[PDB]
């Protein structure tokens, strides 16, 4: 394992409130949904996660469960790396 080296950030002035909605509505989501697991590790700064995995891993659920649970760990995995590049969806 590991201690926990996650490392430092920096704070500039853009999309810096904005992005705190977009998460924290897919998180309190993912813990007020039942996997409070998923709402810690991007508490942890872990973001983005395996997607891809998820759906690999819980393959039991059915396609609307998954959907519908991707539709948040996505929602995060850019609120957690826009930092390197907004990300123009579509604007």
């Amino acid at each position: 394992g590991s201690s926990g080296s996650s490392g430092m950030c920096r704070k500039k002035p853009d999309t810096m409130i904005l992005t705190q909605i977009e998460a924290k509505e897919a998180c309190d989501w993912l813990r007020a949904t039942g996997f409070p697991q998923y709402a810690q590790l991007y508490e942890d700064f872990l973001f983005p996660i395996d997607i891809s995995l998820v759906k690999r891993e819980h393959d039991f659920l059915d396609r609307d469960a998954i959907e519908a649970l991707c539709r948040r760990l996505n929602t995060l995995n850019k609120c957690a790396v826009m930092k390197l590049e907004s990300g123009p969806s579509s604007g």
